[PDB]
């Protein structure tokens, strides 16, 4: 109220300007995921926290509740296997756009954009953890074919949601054990994506983006579509890089790519999720690696090219918490990024004055975020502070325990 | 020795043909670095006997070609100029400051790989060199740079074997910067500017070079993994690959396979890195065997071009380039008398149990009878008989320095 107008004059001391920043923040997006709703389960025909979703309306219903706590106007992110195929078993390779009608009318009803994956993963055609790099040629050609029908469920968001699509496309392949040969699997993931991508669709409706991951749980020690693999690709054809913030190695970090990536990429695709020692998936937390990224984001001027996403899966907690902490996070450190002096911080580093560079960066560590970040919250129609938690205490009891 | 013939036999049933591998083996040459010699001082205007003087340098270069099986190339820096009496600036270097260089290294049958020189110096006080704010500064690192690709281009005239010119920069940020990008586009401007002129790729090869981080730059480096990777990518240049250069437990052997896939021809420094870019001299581990392994099935033993890059001052300076080429040269022969053929099938096939069982079966097949014989057929000391020649040369020559 006052707290907040004697906030904004400490910002406005270094000629930041607050308003024009919650103008800013308004606008951008987070994509999020609807997989966290129901763990991973879809909706394909053939002892964790209670009132997960399982079927299409609940997680609808579900989707719902956490954007109404959440401040903005975002995305919802799908996987090929949230299909609503209506009783009837559809194959992966026959996925239509007709099978996603549902999601764009609910789309189009709340103002939503809308993101895509193809679904490698939890099928008989996968069991032996490969894929589009598969021994098989039956096998490849099942795989290319639903990615080719991903990309046009893709293109179809696009044409009804006049926003453009994201279809990621990642991939399982790999070895829980040491490989005889690195270079063959390889060699047929070009040769699947050279397929998969062999017809254009406009731009203003699909992108393609690849994912690399370093290791899974089964593929621990090498996996097929690699972090130089993916970032070789994705430069010779014209695709989109995904970085998933948990896929990379001890110590490795995302905000470092960030600019490298700018320079030669119009455009590129972020997953945020928090590693514990793995690709744990843990929600986002408001944390320094967390902040770092915000802070590529914006003093890089990359708000429209850096597609921001969300990918975690915590099945332990209040699935619609998850959403709504996981988000706010994210969205909390792009405004810290945005309330920091960089023309000021940037001369600094271009003259050689390190003790002021650190001395400040240092001391806006304390600077007063939260009445920003009230405000804003206020101004945008969700609860403040940990108000968002009574809410869904009262959803808890009378919606998701009745399930 | 029977005991070769035996061996020989062993790898045979398997379908491996030894005396090929060797024949292939002895043709593979071996990037050795000359910074080793002298403790990186280069000539510009502690383990005792390290080299003084570029004749010094050569002596021990030449004692150490001959205990290594092969016929291998000398990788120079430029602070290693001849300069008679004169002082050179770096943005001044020509060729004939490397006429002497050229005329031993054709006289031994020698290529010669080279690297211009950003570091020590007045001009890369600050730790910013090509990405530096300052256009004085830029301006003179890329003359350096362009003025070494000419050098590159005269070894590989002299001595018809292209020559590696790799560039590798300090620069970066000891602690959190403020703008990781802008730095990163002025090293990329100034990279344009470097590779503006073209020149033949039978005489001369351009490679780059990214670290994590170093002594004094922990926190952020201008040119990583990314950068490079996708410049090279874009303007048709090599990517260098040091072993030492990457996160913990992230191996260059991974990333061999991705990058065959994409590129001609690739190079790498081989260093034993423990816990930090810290130059061991190679070792035959775990790291260097898959790396092996890597270039021998994946046919890029003429795609991948091998160097050696440590500086062990703790040891003798002869022994630390004998040690460290023998055992990437050993580890090439371990790589070549595996069975990749059944192996690659067993994979492909399904049958994971045999392919554990036999890679780890033959960590005791019998190498070193094969080694030794190699050893013998090239004319070096084998087993450890090397010290001798090493202690010798200590006494005669080093010590009387
Ligand atoms: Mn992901
Ligand atoms: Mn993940
Ligand atoms: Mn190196
Ligand atoms: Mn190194």
């Amino acid at each position: 109220k006052s707290q907040f107008e004697r906030a904004k004059i400490e910002y406005g001391q270094w000629g930041i300007d607050v308003e024009e920043a919650l103008e800013r923040l308004k606008q951008v997006p987070i994509s999020i995921h609807c997989w966290q709703g129901d763990d991973v389960g879809g909706f394909e025909l053939s002892g964790d926290y209670p009132g997960k979703a399982t079927t299409p309306e609940e997680l609808r219903m579900d989707l719902e509740k956490a954007l109404s706590l959440i401040p903005g106007k975002h995305r919802v992110n799908l996987h090929a296997i949230y299909a609503e195929t209506d009783g009837k078993v559809v194959e992966r390779d026959q996925l239509e756009p007709r099978h996603f009608e549902k999601w764009v009318r609910w789309a189009k009803r709340h103002g939503l954009g809308l993101d895509f994956n193809p679904t490698l993963f939890s099928h008989e055609k996968a069991k032996d953890g490969l894929t589009l790099a598969h021994p098989d040629q039956a096998i490849r050609q099942f795989w290319i074919d639903h990615c080719i029908a991903s990309r046009k469920i893709g293109e179809y968001f696009g044409k009804e949601l006049e926003t453009p699509c994201l279809t990621n496309i990642w991939i399982p392949d790999g070895y829980k054990d040491t490989p005889s040969d690195r270079l063959t699997p390889r060699k047929r993931l070009k040769e699947s994506l050279d397929q998969i991508f062999a017809a254009e669709i406009n731009e203003a409706y699909n992108l393609d983006a690849v994912e690399s991951k370093l290791f899974g749980i089964g593929s621990e020690s090498y996996v097929v579509g690699s972090h130089e693999f993916y970032l070789s690709y994705a430069l010779k054809n014209d695709k989109l890089c995904l970085l998933d913030t948990g896929h990379y190695h001890p110590t490795e970090t995302v905000s470092n790519k960030i600019s490298a990536m700018l320079l030669f990429h119009d455009k590129l695709a972020l997953h945020v999720s928090r590693p514990v020692r793995w690709d744990s998936d843990h929600v986002v937390t408001f944390d320094d690696e967390l902040r770092e990224i915000a802070l590529e984001i914006v003093r890089n001027d990359a708000l429209d090219r850096v597609l921001i996403g969300l990918d975690f899966f915590d099945a332990s907690i209040n699935r619609i918490a998850a959403w709504t902490i996981g988000t706010r996070n994210v969205i909390k450190a792009l405004l810290f990024a945005m309330l920091i002096p960089h023309k000021q911080l940037k001369e600094w580093q271009e003259t050689g004055d390190y003790t002021r560079r650190l001395a400040v960066l240092e001391e806006f560590k304390t600077y007063p975020l939260g009445a920003i970040w009230n405000e804003y919250c206020e101004r945008m129609n969700v609860p403040i502070k940990e108000e968002w938690l009574k809410e869904i205490a009262i959803y808890e009891k009378e919606v998701l325990l009745q399930r």
